[PDB]
């Protein structure tokens, strides 16, 4: 309750997803991908407020409303998935 409802409030799940995807990795796809890489909370933070591709696709993800803040935890939540 102190991870995944932020998601919610997020438009990521309007893009990502948890269980499924629709545009972007599902935040579990890409758990996996940065899981080695646990590290990786600091890399995504510049990935989502300057957007990032090539990462997944040839779709650059636009930037978000987001903070260092939010940014922080929900990149919290997405390594802890599973
Ligand atoms: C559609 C406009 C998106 C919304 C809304 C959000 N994201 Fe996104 N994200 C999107 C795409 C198409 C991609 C893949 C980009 C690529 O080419 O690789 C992503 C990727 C991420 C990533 C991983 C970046 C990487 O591995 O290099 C993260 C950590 C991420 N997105 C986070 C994120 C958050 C927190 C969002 C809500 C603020 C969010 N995204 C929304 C597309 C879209």
């Amino acid at each position: 309750q102190d991870g995944e409802a932020l998601f919610k409030s997020k438009p990521c799940a309007a893009c990502h997803s948890v269980d499924t995807k629709m545009v972007g990795p599902a935040l579990k796809e890409v758990a996996a991908k940065n899981a080695g890489v646990e590290g990786a909370a600091d890399t995504l933070a510049l990935h989502i407020k300057n957007g990032s591709q090539g990462v997944w696709g040839p779709i650059p993800m636009p930037p978000n409303p987001v903070t260092e803040e939010e940014a922080k935890i929900l990149a919290e939540w997405v390594l802890s998935l599973k």
